[PDB]
Order: structure tokens, then C-alpha cells, then sequence
């Protein structure tokens, strides 16, 4: 058994994740897991833990539709695509581009809406100082993904785990990467198991690992209409002026703005728009003023 | 388990920090911690460890007000800002500018007055020779900040921690930076956790790491009025001449002077003004005059 | 495990330095040190190791007086300077100027006669190939300097230690310098701890690192009176003829002439004045003629 | 490597053979790595007597280097009579700075660290600085020590921000250990170079005694020719060494050695041909010159 | 019940060693031994087992004399040294240095000529998988050494038995080392019991164990005169040509050679010198050819 | 006894090897063994298990002769070498060099022709997860090698065992190496026991272990004549065309080829020559085809 994951809170988290998985998939109750796979179970992300929905992603509607029709529907609905063997889901999916464009939000929406079991694994859980523990951890990760047959394995910042191999790499790290390469695509074919990765450095990933991510989505910087959609999504459920507000000017004048930059701009604009409301409530501890174009003009450069 | 948290002095420091945190926040007694989180607990900076007040900072009054209204109140008073989802605290805060302008001063004031639990982590504690211990250290730091729900993780000199990723980066360093990037903004959203960093080289920070510091404060070189306020703050509770001392001359003639430079100038002026009293004591302090400050100023 | 000690000679040196520190300051016997702090302990210079005092430095009398009144008395006498918040010792001290002007011996006299526990770190001990050990070494150094509360950390040739940070800098060195800047002036204030450096390239020092050295002493090339004082200091307990010796002329003829060069000139004058005496030993007082013979 | 450890054992054996008191001295691993670069008088075949044309320079070098470092008891009356911290042998190339270093290593017999930049330089982080520290510590342990760095202008070049990090830190550590607070014993580092101006002033101060081994004069060239042409048959009537010395104008020691070697080979060429199947004269010397 | 030495041959060896000890010391017949002490008795080195004499060690005459005057005579002749309490033998002796210099030769000479009962214990005879057996083995070893009152306990390669303690040490190893420390120098003072140890890595030994070895002997690499003495000892009772052999030249040109290296060189030189005699004996010249210098030069790098 | 000797087929193998040893040496009937010695018995290589003859090794005739007169004859014929005490067999033999040059062939020929009892033991059978079992295993290994008095303890890849000692070594591994050092050359002298090692990285062996291997054979890369002899002995009992096959050129162009490389080249050339005959045999020319230079050169680089 793995020496890590023996904590009482760890066991409680594993039991909680297993109960959630069994509640979502009743057929999962007949599946028995190893101790290593039970340790991997703590990295499962349920739909509940995610508050991001595909409707909360703006400016990526063609990308969202392509991701659905090429990733989610083949993986989650194999009966429709069973007519031809070339209609299967890809073994790997890579979301790459400049930071802040929505790769992590797309991964969150995949965790929430796809319906596939999701493992958001981090390298802290994979790495272990003891000999041979990391290889068994990856083996358990792949075996658990095979057991929860429609599974997605997510590795955020995948350019570090799947970095280019070299002689200067650590022996345990190199063996771990080789084991991941073998289990990803080897003699024993996986089931409906997909490894989804998000990264900013596309060229830092090993060629043998980039080959295992054949479906690549370029979440690039948003355009003017894309920025308008992102701003409309961010400024949803937030009151805006019916006459003075002009979202087109904000979308056009945010040249070279990522989604996170637009989120910070919206947060700042809402803060200085409601400053009067926080001033009133701080004395106690009316209504928040609808957002105006001018509030965006002060914190933008024209 | 972890490494370097097993020393008796280290365990005593962890127990002291946990006791201070529980005393400050009585609801924190029910929180249980892993051994890695206990190791991170030695990096906790409590308000009693900081002697620096927000009123002890001069020349940054609009910066202090903006930092308050956009950082502290959304983080520490979510009930006021709960009406709208866009009124939340920033994911990260960067205090960047020329050295000596008061970035560490603002960080100390945040550690003392914000009321947020504060972790001042240094990369000596994060780094570990053993394999995979540093990634677990990062994960423990983030989980501890999540448990102490209004937490601020402070990383002084964040340009080295968040350096731009390269193919020549060390494998442990690169995996550590990727793990910090994932936990900073990933699938599992953090609570009221904000990472505050101070740096002189903002360009050395990675673009994806500058992404996670969306609220940026430029603590630039002080102006004439800013120098006036800084020198007035430094010379507080220190005797000054009523008629023979003029401070506007010192503020105007200290062109291109940071707060540290003004502190050193004030220290030298006090030293060679009270040298006579020091010589008498070695065997009252004279009021400070503007002639003394002109003596120590090259102009 | 710092991997820098763990040797019989290293452990013996560390125990010797700790015994000397406890003998100098009896209050240190209750202080417990970590393994990394014990590794740092080997770089500690006790006053008995230094054979140079303040009376062996000449031509820099107002620099010695200013260094005393601005470094030693604020640091070693807190009760005298406790009246005002602007009378504390500096967080850093920089000795800069042309080489051979008297900065290394000034640091020697600081290690000998100031009274503070003295740490003369060389970058080789700090530079460790293993991951994260250099930063732990720096942290242990700062914690040990805080434990021995009156302390001075000396970095000779601080220009390369505190060089300007760049993208071409190694990752371990960049984190080392960042950790040094954090512990030098960060959230956790140091005690009576200051960092003193002697260098010849002040411009090579990083601006943020130069900021942490606010009390900067400029040791320039000596003047005529300064060179005369240096020659008088270098010629003590030696035979000088009353009528023949003219030290003033030797002082003026040494234009642009450093203290190390003054030592070299004095040692060459002694050599070619006592050549006959040492030849008789194997088998003449110092005058202006022999000094001007070596000079040009 | 096995060969490196064998070389270290070789040098250690030779040094304890010369100095019986060195058996109790313990060495660090980096100290043994430095000891691998230590040369001995046995492998050097050049004597101070073989240094012709530099008699006044040889006498001054002896008086300022050999005796104050080998006889502390004679010079113990005055601290100013001690050996210098560094000695620089600068001048035009081919004048015999390297052979001066070999004669210094041989006749003095000191523990000679004839060390190079390649042995100091290492790819791993912090290795070169530890190498320099162990070099100076080993020089402190073997108290009669001279450290030689041939072509020291490249090693002690002017410091700049353009310099690489590792070599700049290396130069800073060498600067610290050359004259620092932990004062060395009878340790003296000697450099031979052709570009004295290329050496940093901070390193210039650390070689206070300098040696200008210059272009030989007519008498100096005659002494060089007389010294290097020993154990050779010369016809008394035919030979005229003064004319040969006066003919070579502006010729370095290396040029004189090459000219004499060419003349001797041309003289002995006939004999070699006969073996396969004559004394040296002024005509062969004058014919080679243009 | 020690569960070791239960075999018939081990019991026979124990009985033979006890008989030899009783023959050597007639007063030893009154001593009754426990079963664990009988198990320790298998490690007794009676001097007839050793063939090495002190004379058989060359180049260590000052070391041999110092070892005698400071180790053997204070231990074996306490009547002479009983005038002052500071003249007793040390509680431990460490022989350290590069391998092949003669530490085991000195230990063999001590086993053969000192006259002290010698126990050459090994880690296999100490370690036991059963609980608490190894500590009882060490206790029996110390009690037996006390019973055979002039005794020497030898632990070859002592850097492994007395390695530096750590929290990563095995429980039985840490308990064993603590028990050895307690019995070595504790409340109950030992008799004329000395723990002589030979090692190559003195720095690997624990500081608390190096303390219990206060008399340290450095058997370093031999010098030219020392190598000449070693070669003279090794080439004794061997035919060498008077006119042709030059031992001094071989001693100079065997630079950086340990005693074992010189032994191997002498063996190879004698082999290639006598090869003719072996070639003549295999057919079944005459007498063995006396060894000359060239037989050593051909096997030397020089 | 340990857990290794409790298996049924392991006990059968041990009984078979003991029967073979008694059949080869009739004096071995009276010798009895401990349980650990019986487990060591399973690592003993009988000469009939080896199909490699000293004549099967080509190009190493000077090395084979030197190995014989310096290693085998002193060990196997002590009556001939008993006139001089310096003619004994070395305590250790090291075969080092680039891989594929014939070190394992030399060890096989030593196992089959030398006549010594051969212990070719691997480190898995030495290592044990239990406390102190590895030390007892090596102690029984040396005791058994002493009982079968002419014995060879061969450890292939001797660099992994006998590696340079370090503080990062496992405690059981460190005690194992120390026990091997003590039994190899300690107080209790071994009989005609010699440890033969084969390795590629001679520098990885510890200095104290390299000392215990004084006789060293450098099996370097074959030269032109050496490669000619290796190809001649590899192409034995094989039909070769007298007129067309010129082995000298094939020996000339295999620059840098080891013995394994020449073996693979010969195998490929033989397969290419016999492809037609083998295809014909699968359907059932009718005779084998003599080898030619063209088949060897087509696999080679001119
Ligand atoms: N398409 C989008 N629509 C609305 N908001 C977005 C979009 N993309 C990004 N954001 C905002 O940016 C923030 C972070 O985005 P995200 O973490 O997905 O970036 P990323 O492209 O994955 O970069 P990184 O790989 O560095 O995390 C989110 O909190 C979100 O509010
Ligand atoms: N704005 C200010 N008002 C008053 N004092 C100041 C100010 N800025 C700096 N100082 C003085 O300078 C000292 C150090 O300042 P601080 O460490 O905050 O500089 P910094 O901007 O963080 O630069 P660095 O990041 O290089 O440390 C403080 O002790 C403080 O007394
Ligand atoms: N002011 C002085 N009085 C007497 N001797 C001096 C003086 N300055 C330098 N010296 C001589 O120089 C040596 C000390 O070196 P010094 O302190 O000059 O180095 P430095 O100025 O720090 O230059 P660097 O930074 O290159 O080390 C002593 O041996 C001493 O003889
Ligand atoms: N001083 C010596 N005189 C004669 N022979 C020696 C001497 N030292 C070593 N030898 C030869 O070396 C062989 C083994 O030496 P020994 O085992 O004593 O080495 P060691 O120093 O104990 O190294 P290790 O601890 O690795 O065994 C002996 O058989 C002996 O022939
Ligand atoms: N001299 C030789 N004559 C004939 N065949 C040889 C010779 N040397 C090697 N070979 C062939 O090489 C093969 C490999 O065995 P070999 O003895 O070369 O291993 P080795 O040299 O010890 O290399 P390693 O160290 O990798 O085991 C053998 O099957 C043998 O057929
Ligand atoms: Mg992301
Ligand atoms: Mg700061
Ligand atoms: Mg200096
Ligand atoms: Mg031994
Ligand atoms: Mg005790
Ligand atoms: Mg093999």
C-alpha cells in the first residue's frame, strides 16, 4: 500500500469522492479498488465542486462546439459513434495558448457538464520520495480511470509533467514519464479513458507526449467580438446602465486583453462603481449603482 | 512525512504560531492539520510579530486607500461585498516598483492590520532536496491558506519564485512552479486566499504568473510631497526645532530619493546631531535643525 | 543535513568556534543551533584570529571615527542610543573604492575590536550544488546572526555576491539573492544584525542590494598626509635614521599610490636595507635614499 | 577516476617524502582534487643555472622570494622582511617567464601548485568556488607553498558585468582568499603573463612585487647563447659568439633557442644521413638569419 | 535460547574454542557461560588460527612500537602499570587509513602475539531477525569478554557497525548501537576489555563511537622506506639474486602503492620468474630461479 | 534458515547441485552444511551447465594464457606452486572492459574448464528483506566456498555490489558490503577461495573492494587480428565458400565491433544466406548455402 494517503482526513476525502461517484454512477458500486487506486480517488473532481458551466465561457462558442462534437459526444455517447471505428474519442486532448484565455474554465466545464468521471491530478500527489511509489501511483491512476470507464484525467500545467526528456532528468521522474507514456498508449489499450491537458508552453511538452495529445485546441487571445462575449458573460447578473453603458467601446478598446485581464477590469469597475454602496454599508457594519461605460474608461487606456 | 518540520525548535515555533492563530481566531481550534501543513505553519506571521502600522507608512495615502478598498475590505468583509460576484477579493496582488519605496512596508502593514492570517513564505522553506517534497510543501501551503479561510500568502522577492519558465529550469523548480500555478488558479477554487508578492523586477515574473497577480500596485519613487510625508513620518516622536528646522527644503532637495534613503539620511542626521549627547552618556538631545540635514545632503 | 559539515575537521572547527563564542559571550550557552546553523558556525571569525587592530590602519582617521560612531557604538551600545528611533545601527555597511585603500584591514579591525560576533562568509560555503541547500544556508546564517544578537556578516568582494540580477543568472543563484534580500530586510525584522561588505565595483552591486547597504564608506586613494600616516604606521619598530630619513618626500613622491603599494615599497626598502644583515646571518637604518631607490 | 586518484596519491607521496611532517595533515576531497594539480621538482628539469641572461633578475628573485619564504628565522626581525603575497612575471612573450616558474619550482623545492583554469572550472554549481577554497586551504596546510597560474591575464582579467556568473564568482573568491580577514600563512601565488594591463587592478594589488622580464640586451643575449649551447662541440678558432649575439637584434629567448636548434640540426644533418646510409660555427648562425 | 549456534558443527566449534581457551588460561575452567555467551564463543580467535606475526608487518615499526607501549603492555601487564591509575589500557582502539596498508595485519598480529583472548565478531553473528536477540548477543559478547578478563573484541570494517546514528536507522540497529554504547562505557565498568576496530571510513563512525575509540592509529600509505621494508618482509624466505636484485629501485618506482599492491606485484613477479619451473614441473628447471629486478620492472608501470 | 531455501523446487535444485558436487569431488560426502549454506548451494554452477569451452573464445589467447598461469594453475595445482609461498592464487580477479569483449565467456570457460567449484551468485539471492539475513547469506557463501576448498565466487556485474561506499547507502547494504570485506580479507584466512568479478565500470568499484581484486584483466575492444580470430571461432562448424569468402576483409571493416557485434553480424549473414533454404524447408534449395563475403558485407558498412 502507498505510504501517502493514509491520513484520516485523506480517507474521509476518498470515501466522500467514492460516495459521490457511486451516486452519479450507480454501476460503480460493484467496482473494488486497490489501496493505491483509493489514494488516487482523492483527486477526483465531481460536478458539484465546480461552479463553472459551458454557458459561463464567452468568446469560445466555435471552440466549445468543436470540443463537444470531437471530445465529449464520442467519449460519453459511444453508441451513436459505434457505426465506424474512426469515430472514437481521442486518447488525449490538449488545451494550449496564452494564459487567461479560458483553458482552465474549459476544463472546469468539462468536469461539470461532460458527465465523465474527472481526475484532476496534481504532481504533488504523483511525486513520492519513496522508491517506486510514483510509478505505482500512475499505474493506479490509469487503472482507476479504466475502472470508471468514462473517465477524464486532467493535468493542469502539463508542460512540466510531460516535459521533454533528457539525461539530466531525475531517474524517478524519467521512469515516471516512461510509465505514463506506456499506460497512455501501449499494448493494453485503455477503455474510454482520455487525458486532457492545459498548458501555456506548447513547445515544452515532449514529442512522444504531444503525440499522445492528438486533439489540440488553441485557446488564443480573444478578438473584439470574443472580448465582447467575454465581457457580456462577466457582466452578467450585474446591473448596467440602460443608456450610458456601451459594451462595444470596452470590447474594442481592450486590445491585447486576456479573459483574466477582462475579469480584473470588470471587478475593478464594479468596485469603484459601488464604492458609494460600500461606504454606506461600512457605516452600518441602498442599491448598487448600475455599471457605466465611464467606470471602464477610467481603468482602461485609450 | 515532511522534512525540516521535525526539529524541536521548529515544532515549538509551529505550536507557538498555531496557539497565536487560535487565540486570534477562536473558530480555528476545530481545524485539524497534516504534518506538511504543520511544517508550513512555522511561516505564519502574526500581528504581534510586526511593529509596522499602516499609519507608520508615509507618502502612500492614496495607494494605501486603494489597497484597502480593493484588497482588504473585499477579503476581510465578504458580507458587505456579497451583493455582487464581481466585488470579490483579487486572486493575487503584486507590489512592484523601485526598491526602498515601501513595498515591504505595505506587506508588514497588511500582516498587522488586515486581520487576515498571514503566511510569509521564503523559498528556502519551499525548496527541498528530497524528491517531491517541495510540491507537497506548495500543496500544504495552499491547503493551510484555505483552512485559515481569510489568508494572505506573502512571497517577498516573488520575481525569483515566479521567474519566467525556461527549458533550462530545474525539474524540481519547474514542477514546483507548475504546482503553484495550478493551485493558484485551477479546477478547485480557493477560498478567501490571496497571494501577495513584492518585487523590484516585474518583467522577470512569468506572464502566466503575472496573470495570477491581476491587482498590481506601483510603489514608485516618491515625489516632493511624498518625500515630505515620508520624512515627517520618519521624524515622528523625535525632537525637532520649532523655528530653526525647515523640512520643505529637505523634501525638495532630496530628488530621486527612496524611503530607505530618507531613513538613512534621518538616521545620519540624528546621529551627528546627538553625537554630543552620546559622548556625554558614554562617560539632552538637541532639536534637529535643517542645517544638519543640509550637512549630510550632497545636493 | 547541510552536507557541508559532517566531516571531522569541519565539526572540530565548528566546536572550536562555538567554544570561543561561549567564552566571549557566556549568555550563548543556552542557545541551541540547528545543523545548518552549525554549518554556518565554521565561517565565524573570532577576534583572536585577527592580528590587525584599529591602530594598525593609518591615513583613514576620520573614516575610522565615522565608522566607529555610525556602526560600532549604535550596535554595541543600545542603551546609549535607545532614546530615539533614529539612532540604531545600519542594516548594512559598504566599504567601496579603489583596491588597496584599507577596506579589508578595516573589516579585520571590525572583527577584532568592535566586540560583535563576526561571520565572514565566503560564497563557496554558501554555493551548494544540491537543490535548496544554498537558501537554507542563507536562512541559517541570518538566524544564527540573530541568535548571536550583536553580529556582523562580512562578504568580502560583495560586488559578485550582490551583482545585478538578470535573466541569464542561474536559478539557484537568483533564489539565493532573493532569499538574501528577504532576510536582510523583510517582514521579520533582524535584531542587532548588519551585513558589511568590502568591494571595488560599487556599480556592479544590484540597486536593491545597494539599498540594503545605506551606510557607505568611500575609501579612496590616500592623500599626501594620508600616505605619510600610512608610511608611519607601516614603519613602526624599525630603525629610521634621525637626520637621513625624510618621510614627507617619500609621501609626496608616491603619487596615486595605494596602501598595498605603500606596504610593498616599505617591504622592498626593508629588504634592500637589511640585505647585508641577512647575508651576514646566512654566512643599516632605513633612510630616504633606499625608499627613493625603489621609487621612480 | 582511478587515474586522478593515482595522481593524487603520487603527489601526496612525493610531498610527504620531501616533508616528513605532512603525514599528520588531513586533506578534504576538494583538497585532494587540488593536490592532483601539484607539480614537484622531480618532473622539472630546468635549473636556475639554466636561466641564462637573467642573473640580476635571478638574484633579485632569490632575495625577494626564496629566502624570505624559506628562511623565516633570518627575516623574523621585521615583519616587512617577509615574502610578498604575490609575484608577477610580466614581459614580452618568449622571454622565459614559464621557464622562470619551472626553475622557481625546482630549486626552491616548495610545494608547487601549478594550477590551470581548466582544472578550476567545473560545470556543476559551486564546484569551482569550493575548488579555489580548497586550493587556498591546502596552500595554508603546506606552509612553504607557491601557487603558479600560467597565462594569468586570462584568469585575472578585468572584471565586468559582461563576465559570466561562475567565473566572476570564482574571481571574487580568489580575490577574497588572496588577501582577506583569514590571513594566509607563507602562501604566495605567482603569475606569469604577457599582458599586465589586462589584469584587474584589484588583482594587480595582490601581486605587489613585479618582475619585468624584458627583451634581452646584447650581453643578455650572449649569456643566453652561452648557457643554452652547453655540452656542444665548438671550434675555438672558428666560433665567434659575440658576433652571433650582436647579429640577433630584437630577438627573444624563444627566437634564440629556435635559431640555435636550427643551426645545430643543420650541423648534424650530414651525420644523420650517414647513419641512415662537425662542430657548430658562426656560418650556420649567420646563414639562418635573413 | 539464543537460536544461534544450535547446529552440531557450531556447537563443536564452540567446545573446541572453549577447550583452547581453557588450555591457554587454566583459571578459565571455573567460568560458567550462558547459551548466548556460548554462541559468542564461536567468534573466538585462538592464536594458532592466525599465522601472521608482528615481524610479518613491515614499514610500521614506529606504529607497532606505539601500539605495543600504549595498548598491549598496559592491558596484558597491569601489574607494571598499576602504580598510577592513568596508565591503564584504552577502552577502544581504532586502526584507520587507506585500504591495504596493514590494519588487518596489525589485528592478526594482535590476535597472535598480544596474549589477550581475541573475539573477531562480525555483523552476521550479531544481527538476528528475532526480536531482542541481537541486543542479548551484544550483552553476551561483553559479558564473555569480561569473563575472559584480558580480552580484545575486534570488529573489522567497524564503520558499518558504528555508523552515524539517524532517525532513518532500523529499530534493531539503533537499539543494538545503543546497547553497544551502554556496555562499552556505562555504569558497570568493564575489566581488561578493549574494542579494537579497523576501518577505512573513520568519518562514517559516530562521534559517540569515535569517543569510545580514544586511541587512534593512522595506517596511511607507505613511504619509500616503508615500502622498502614491506617489500623486504614480503620477499623474505624467497630466493633473490644477490647481484641482480635492486629492492631500493623497486621501492622508489612503486610510487603510491599500498602493502596489498606490493604483495600482488611480488606474487606476479615471482610467478613470471618461476613460470619456467612450473612448466618443467607440469611435464613431470631444477631449482627455482632467484628473483631479479627485471621481473619486477616488467610488472611495474615505472 | 532463511525463506529462500524453503521452496520445494529450490530444495530439489540444491539437492541436484550437491549430488553433482559430490560426483565431481568424492571427498565432499563427509562435508555437511548449514541451512544458509544450502540456500547458497542453489547458486553453484556445475561444469555441465556451461556449454562454453576455452577454445570457443577467440582473440584472447594471450589473455587466456595469462589468466591460466596466474589464476587457475596456482588455485588448482597447489602442489606445484607450494615450493614458494608467493605463488598462491590471487584473492580476487577482475575482468573489466567494454561490453561484449568476452568477460562472460571467460567466466563460463572458468566454470567449465578450470575445475574449481563455481559459485555464480546473483545479488537478488544475496539481498533479503529481513533483518541480518544478507550478512548470514554472505557468511554462508564464504563458509561454503571454504568447505569446497577449490572454489570461485563469481559475481557478474560486480559494480552494483561492491560499489563505492557512501552515507546514502542502505544500512543492510552497508553491513552487507562490510561483511563481504571482512570475509574476503580478514583475520580468518580463506582457503583456496577466490572471488572473480566481471564488470564494465571499474571506477564504480570501491577502492577497498578493488584492492581485494588484485589481478585485473582488461578485456578491451578487439583489434583487427583479434576480430579475425573471433570471427573464425564464431564461424566454426559452418560451411564457408573457399573461393569467395575472405575473412580478412570482414575482419578489417568491423572497426569498433565487439565480440557480441561480430556474433550478431554472423547471425544476420547466416540468416541471409540460409533464407532460401529455410523457405524451402518451410514448404516441406535442398541443401545449405556456403557463406560468402557479399552476405557479410551487405550487413556491414564498407
Ligand atoms: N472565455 C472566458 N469567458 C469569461 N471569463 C473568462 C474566459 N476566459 C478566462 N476568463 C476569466 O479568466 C480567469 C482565469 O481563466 P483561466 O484560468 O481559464 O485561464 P487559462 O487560459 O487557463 O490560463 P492558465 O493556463 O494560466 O490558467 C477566470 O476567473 C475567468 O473569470
Ligand atoms: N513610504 C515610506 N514611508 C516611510 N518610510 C519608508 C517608506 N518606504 C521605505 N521606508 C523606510 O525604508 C525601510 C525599508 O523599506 P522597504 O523594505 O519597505 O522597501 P521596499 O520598497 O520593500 O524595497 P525592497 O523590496 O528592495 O525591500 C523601512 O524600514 C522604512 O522605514
Ligand atoms: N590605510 C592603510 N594603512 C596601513 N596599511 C595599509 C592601508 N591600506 C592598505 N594597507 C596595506 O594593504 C593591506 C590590506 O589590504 P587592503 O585593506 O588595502 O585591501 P582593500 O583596500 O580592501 O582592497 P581589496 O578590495 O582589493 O581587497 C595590508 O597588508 C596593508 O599593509
Ligand atoms: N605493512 C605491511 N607489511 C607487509 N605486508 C603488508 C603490509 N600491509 C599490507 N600488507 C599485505 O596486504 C595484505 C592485506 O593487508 P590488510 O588486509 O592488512 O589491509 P588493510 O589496511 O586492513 O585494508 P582493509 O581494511 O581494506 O583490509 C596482506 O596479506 C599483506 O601481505
Ligand atoms: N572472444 C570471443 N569469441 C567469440 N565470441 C565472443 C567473444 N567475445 C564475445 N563473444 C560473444 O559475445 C556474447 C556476449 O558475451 P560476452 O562474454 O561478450 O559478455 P561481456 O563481454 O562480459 O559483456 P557484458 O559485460 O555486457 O556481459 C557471447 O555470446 C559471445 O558469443
Ligand atoms: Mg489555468
Ligand atoms: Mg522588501
Ligand atoms: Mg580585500
Ligand atoms: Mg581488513
Ligand atoms: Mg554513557
Ligand atoms: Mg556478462
Amino acid at each position: 500500500g502507498p505510504l501517502s494517503g493514509k491520513s484520516r482526513e485523506s480517507k474521509a476525502k476518498q470515501s466522500l469522492q467514492w460516495e459521490k461517484l457511486v451516486k452519479r454512477s450507480p454501476a460503480l458500486a460493484e467496482v473494488t479498488l486497490d489501496a493505491y487506486e483509493r489514494t488516487i480517488l482523492s483527486s477526483i473532481v465531481t460536478p458539484d465542486e465546480i461552479n463553472i458551466t459551458f454557458q459561463d465561457i464567452g468568446g469560445l462558442d466555435p471552440l466549445i462546439s468543436d470540443l463537444h462534437e470531437s471530445v465529449i459526444y464520442p467519449l460519453m455517447m459511444p453508441e451513436v459513434y459505434s457505426n465506424s471505428p474512426l469515430l472514437q474519442a481521442p486518447s488525449g486532448v490538449l488545451l494550449y495558448g496564452p494564459p487567461g484565455c479560458g483553458k482552465t474554465m474549459l476544463a472546469k466545464a468539462l468536469a461539470k457538464e461532460s458527465g465523465a468521471n474527472f481526475i484532476s491530478i496534481r504532481m504533488s500527489s504523483i511525486m513520492d520520495k519513496w522508491y517506486g511509489e510514483s510509478n505505482k501511483i500512475v499505474d493506479a491512476m490509469f487503472s482507476l480511470a479504466n475502472k470508471l470507464q468514462p473517465c477524464i484525467i486532467f493535468i493542469d500545467q502539463i508542460d512540466s509533467f510531460l516535459r521533454e526528456r533528457s539525461s539530466t532528468d531525475h531517474e524517478v521522474t524519467a521512469t515516471l514519464k516512461a510509465e505514463f507514456m506506456t499506460l497512455w498508449d501501449g499494448l493494453l489499450n485503455n477503455g474510454r479513458v482520455m487525458i486532457i491537458g492545459a498548458t501555456n508552453r506548447i513547445n515544452d511538452i515532449d514529442d512522444a507526449f504531444l503525440r499522445r495529445l492528438p486533439k489540440r485546441f488553441l485557446v488564443s487571445l480573444p478578438g473584439s467580438d470574443q472580448r465582447y462575449k467575454i465581457l457580456s458573460v462577466l457582466l452578467k447578473d450585474t446591473k448596467l446602465d440602460e443608456d450610458e453603458f456601451d459594451l462595444q467601446l470596452i470590447a474594442d478598446n481592450t486590445k491585447g486583453f486576456s479573459g483574466s485581464d477582462l475579469k480584473e477590469l470588470c471587478r475593478e469597475a464594479a468596485l469603484d462603481a459601488a464604492k458609494e454602496y460600500i461606504k454606506q454599508k461600512r457605516q452600518l457594519i441602498l442599491k448598487i449603482r448600475p455599471l457605466k461605460t465611464k467606470d471602464f474608461t477610467k481603468k482602461l487606456r485609450m
